[PDB]
């Protein structure tokens, strides 16, 4: 099973950076969702969980076919929520209907970073839409309520290492938790993109408490929370190394995100030799717009 990245026609990177704009224009707009925290944290989750599918033993899962547009997916309980971040985009993909599902699912992420001040996420063109019978069953996403050794051996899957996995679940400074869609509640409101995550992990004094759901999370005094599988990295000594690190070089921590990001968006794409190269996007701000 392979998956050979096809540009869509006559496209270019001018193209590209105008549904860019399009999406960082309506997030500067649309600024009101979750109590002012705006669209940026959703849309990161929607890209990664779109990713999140793939299965590197067989090729199945993963961005390219954009297959979060079928019911099957769209309506996995691990999504709920998504659909808020669907609806986002889903005028974008009316002005620019020439992309693929899969392109505009994973850009809207790579945009929400950037426009949220996080680093730049190179980013490549030409997933193409695949039919519903490649969708993925339910169940592949991760669960919450598990500890260290689960989170390692989840993402093998997904070919990622200790300092990838670390690197990843610092995206966990921005957004909260709901619990209508995960069971869980809280978190900080945050819509920049910084190291806060292995900060907070390091400095606050959390204490296991049983919520509203009747699931376990880690609280804060000062109002923050951790879920189990965000605790385990201060449990697990190699991936204390790793946090402490980040929460010490902001720079390093926004390199690794940045080629771990990228490699999530990309795992299971075959492209060939005479493809454009990765595209770095100018944010609203370096275009003065
Ligand atoms: C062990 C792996 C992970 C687990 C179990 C997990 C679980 C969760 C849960 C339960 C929520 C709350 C969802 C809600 O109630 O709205 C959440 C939120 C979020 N997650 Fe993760 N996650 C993981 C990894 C990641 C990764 C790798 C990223 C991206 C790089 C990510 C990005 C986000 C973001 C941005 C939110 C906030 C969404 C919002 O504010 O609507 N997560 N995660
Ligand atoms: C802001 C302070 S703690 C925190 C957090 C920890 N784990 C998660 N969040 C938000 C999404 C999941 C976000």
């Amino acid at each position: 099973l392979v998956h050979v990245a096809s540009v869509e026609k006559g496209r270019s990177y001018e193209d590209f950076q105008k549904v860019y704009n399009a999406i960082a224009l309506k997030l500067r707009e649309d600024d009101e969702y979750d109590n002012y925290i705006g669209y940026g944290p959703v849309l990161v989750r929607l890209a990664w969980h779109i990713s999140g599918t793939w299965d590197k033993h067989d090729n199945t899962g993963g961005s390219y076919g954009g297959t979060y547009r079928f019911k099957k997916e769209f309506n996995d309980p691990s999504n709920a929520g998504l659909q808020n971040g669907f609806k986002f985009l889903e005028p974008i993909h009316k002005e620019f209907p020439w992309i693929s599902s899969g392109d505009l699912f994973s850009l809207g992420g790579v945009t929400a970073v950037q426009e949220m001040q996080g680093p730049k996420i190179p980013w490549r063109c030409g997933r193409v839409d695949t039919p519903e019978d490649t969708t993925p069953d339910n169940g592949r996403l991760p669960d919450a309520d598990k500890d260290a050794g689960y989170v390692r051996t989840f993402f093998q899957r997904l070919n990622m290492n200790d300092r990838e996995v670390v690197a990843l679940m610092g995206a966990h400074a921005l957004g909260k938790t709901h619990l209508k869609n995960s069971g869980y509640e809280g978190g900080g409101a945050n819509n920049v993109f910084t190291n806060e995550f292995y900060l907070n992990l390091l400095n606050e004094d959390w204490k296991l408490e049983k919520n509203d759901a009747n699931n376990e999370q880690w609280d804060s005094k000062s109002g923050y929370m951790m879920l189990p599988t965000d605790y385990s990295l201060i449990q697990d000594p190699k991936y204390l190394s790793i946090v402490k690190e980040y929460a010490n070089d902001q720079d390093k921590f926004f390199k690794d995100f940045s080629k771990a990001f990228e490699k999530l968006l990309e795992n299971g794409i075959t492209f060939p030799k005479d493809a454009p190269s990765p595209f770095i996007f100018k944010t609203l701000e370096e275009q003065g717009l």
